[PDB]
């Protein structure tokens, strides 16, 4: 399924996608990214947009 991450942080923000077999396989490669990007937040999930967000 094709998952959605918004980046709601402090410095920089952004909404990206990938498409993973089931929505752990992509949230590992969406934290990966938000690490990478040095935006650390709290997450949460809306399963009907299939979409995370990160709060920084
Ligand atoms: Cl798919
Ligand atoms: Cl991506
Ligand atoms: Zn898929
Ligand atoms: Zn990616």
């Amino acid at each position: 399924m094709t998952y959605k991450l918004i980046l709601n942080g402090k410095t920089r923000k952004g909404v990206l996608t990938v498409e993973a077999v089931d929505a752990a396989t992509a949230e590992k490669h969406f934290k990966q990214h938000a690490n990478d990007l040095g935006v650390d937040g709290e997450w949460t999930y809306d399963d009907a947009t299939k979409t995370f967000t990160v709060t920084e």
